[PDB]
């Protein structure tokens, strides 16, 4: 099974901190990519097209595409596991959005939840995902607002609030956040559900991301929200057959527009500082690559390289 | 309240890797001591003298003293927190070995915990903490044996085997034994106290610790038992008023005498290899600063400095 | 805060039994209601009126009415305590059906889940409770099928299934069900929440319903369902201010229509077998007084006094 | 696996009341044994021989012999299994005292919990069980001391004292403490353990039992104490494969000498009033039949039939 978190603080003075695990099984790489880029929504289907109105640094992996990322308005955008995601019904004929190129349409044209939201209530397209894929996605700008965005037996389910800032994976978000309510009222100083299990996870970063302290000093916030991301972390290889464990954890600063990234298997902890960075569209496309073992540190921004994409 | 969690790995082929964690409030210092020093138990208090066989690497609290460290044998010692501690009843008149340096006679004496255990049982002298202190101390050696060693009402209390593999704060260890005993009737992957209580942080790491893969390979055992170590740690500046939140960790590889080294802090994780330093007597002792927010990354023995000790 | 659960036990050969438990800060005593009884929804406000198909046993409060039921087409009715409930909004001008008599109003008029549901769905009439009295209800019929019936910020909400065996207090029952979920990834025999909270109880009752001994034998299913109902009662006065515990217990076998009843103050299980009793118009109301301490045993249909109801 | 709980209320002027349950798979019946009665530890071994001061009402299991009882000076003795039991080392050459008559041995001998245990201290004799049986013995007098007698590794462990009111199954007491204690840290009414587990029960009968009203009224005490161990009984024939369930329950209100029981097939608590009862010599052993499905009520001494025994 897989098991991501997700976590924002909403700190004084407009201190907006993203925190993100990403377990499996990952092969993921950064991209960097200006604006006014120009992008489809499927290869195959009858799509939705676009010129993307902001720059933004993401991760993806091999066979999902995009998967996380901030663009230049610091929004940030989350595609984490559920199971039970079903898109549409048979025989939907609406513009087909591809589920591994639907979080790049959100980082592409929104600076605001408010807009991602509105947008996304048309209902204008679907979401399509190859058979032999389920995803819900949680967004949040820099005001601190965020929507999760459920697809349940082929309806759209929105929760837009400050309110909610934890996402999982299993159940749908109304449940996840009943079981929730259940473990405050035992207390998460007297007792935690301490597992992997999606909702245990969930518990846990609900409860310490409102227990770190309330600062605006991004040198402790970040650490901060790390050691929260950490302590929702599956340790590594824990098998006991193939449970799946974290590979490497985000923490998108969306005051400062800064990027920190760390591999539970390389040392230290990297980032791409947004604000040192050309997203003009004649920048063109950059990459860090990090399949091939690459151990980054501090500033990366040194350490792009261009790529043709 | 303080919290600390350590717990050995034992894998295949004589990999024995030992993490630690701190966590206070810590002011740490790390210090490479040549062999051939010359030390004694006390300031004050009639002692103990001593020559060191072993030269070691340690780390120490402006007021603890010497906290954790291996040895050039790659013995590991760890000294934690126990409330409930009481080193002699009223009256005892034997040489006092005073509790910030009775880790250093360890790590500097004993390359066995067959031989550290042999010593200790004979009682000699008696362990000297002022009154405004209560610590157990957990030593492990290259063949994975490890000792709990407690004083409890004035008793030395000893438990000594390779199965002896996490230690905590309190209970005494025999109680804390039993706890872990009831969660695993329960099963750790349907439930586990997921709380900064010294004896969750027990049955997580007892649990996990024995979950990750069973490698020879450095390169997947240290972040392996990293992994465990954040699991357990305590989540930053954790106030909900003054809990003890985690500050840094540390990884011993007693194969490779590679002692790892992050702060919570700090981005990344650095290490000392213990292979590549000169133990001779002359060679003068050095010490990482940690103090002043120095970052440090990969092999920081390039980074030691020199120091008048 | 209140406490009720009921459970619903599904044997083979249509053995049905559902257990009770009331449980509050009582003043209950049993009638027997004969049938082609007349009466009215309200008695100041537009109403409804009915005159009743099926006799009924039923137990009543002094200022709840009746809140627990058996007719004799074994049909059981139970109103237990849902805080959040909300039902109507501002405005709402349908006839209105007094909380205190609802559950008569279902015992009079339906032999099956299934009618009652169809009535309910056309939402004829309002539920009306004084203001200085939240509840939800569960109908069970003898083929075994379920429906408990909520209303929430002003809408009917129901749920009908055979499945649906266990119902407590908060949160509303779509929640209450994602909460037993979790508990079930966890197991039972590993772990089960043991206190006195609305979620614990359904957990407990929804786990033990289920691992009793699949009997048709009324000799075994009763006094296992009431060992269920022994399990998630609150023990007595517990205090530790005003904490509501279990005051008394009710199983009705509704294959068998009889009806057990047990007092936590009183010795024993006594019933009223409904096959013995005279439900014709002109039969009469009876009564088993239960305020004035008195303590029955086995049959009590001998007990039953007449009153002028 | 085998189930029992036992609980001791301390209340306000000298209410001292006793619970216990029995969990088997029990062929329990009810034995009256005047006083004077004489008796021998063994019939094959070496023993003791005794002639009973005080006389006793006991229930005894076919196979068990004397498991529980109250003696006319208001001591309690109740033998629970504790599997990890270990009688004596091999070569044991003292007097034998059958494990089936040991119960009946204390309590026709000691009016006190201080003398019982001064008299096991000397070790005289030993316990024999059969192989193919391995129990420790609660004791409480009517100043509400209590003590609780192991044989751990053949060597005898006892805790003596009114706090130890509780006692269950494994683990070893000591340990068994050190489990309840961790529960307190969590708090009953955060989080209790609610499992049949040997160590929940032993958790919630030591949460509700100091939770219960402070009150010297029998009529409030005795069914609290019996809703505590309804709390803490096994719900019937639970099997989820063969789980031990609560087949009865008795309760001592050793103030008033009064022995009330419970089966949880029969349908009413009845009791034996030692008041009541000619304890003299040449009384005559009496008997109540429980193993033909009799079904007592209230006070039961007129259902007492005389017994060649």
């Amino acid at each position: 099974s897989n098991a991501c978190t997700r976590a924002v603080y909403l700190g004084p003075d407009r201190m907006v901190v993203t925190g993100r695990t990403m377990d499996w099984k990952i092969m993921s790489n950064i991209y960097v990519f200006p604006r006014g880029m120009q992008r489809a929504g499927h290869n195959k289907e009858k799509t939705v097209n676009w010129t993307s109105k902001y720059g933004s640094v993401i991760a993806t992996g091999y066979d999902i595409g995009t998967c996380d990322g901030m663009n230049e308005k610091g929004l940030v955008a989350s595609l984490l596991f559920l199971p039970e995601s079903v898109y549409s019904l048979p025989g939907d004929t609406r513009p087909a959005m591809g589920i591994s190129i639907w979080t790049q349409y959100v980082l592409d044209n929104f600076a605001t939840v408010r807009e991602a939201v509105d947008e996304m209530k048309k209902e204008t397209f679907r979401i399509d995902a190859p058979r032999m894929s389920t995803l819900h996605m949680a967004i949040t700008d820099e005001t601190g607002n965020t929507a999760v965005i459920e697809y349940l037996d082929g309806k759209l389910s929105i929760h837009e609030g400050k309110e909610y800032q934890v996402m999982t994976n299993s159940p749908r978000y109304e449940l996840q956040l009943a079981v929730n309510d259940y473990w405050k009222e035992v207390g998460g100083l007297q007792m935690l559900p301490g597992t992997n299990r999606s909702s245990d996870r969930f518990v846990r970063a609900s409860f310490y991301i409102h227990a770190i302290p309330q600062t605006a000093d991004a040198k402790i916030a970040v650490p901060s929200v790390l050691s929260v991301m950490r302590n929702v972390s599956v340790p590594f290889g824990i098998n006991t057959p193939h449970i799946s464990s974290t590979r490497w954890r985000s923490v998108s600063d969306q005051k400062n527009k800064v990027y920190y990234f760390e591999s539970t298997l390389t040392p230290n902890l990297f980032w791409l500082d947004l604000k040192k960075i050309d997203f003009s569209p004649k920048a063109g496309v950059k990459k860090l690559s990090l399949t091939k073992g690459e151990i980054y540190a501090g500033d990366a921004v040194k350490d792009l390289k261009d790529s043709q994409s």
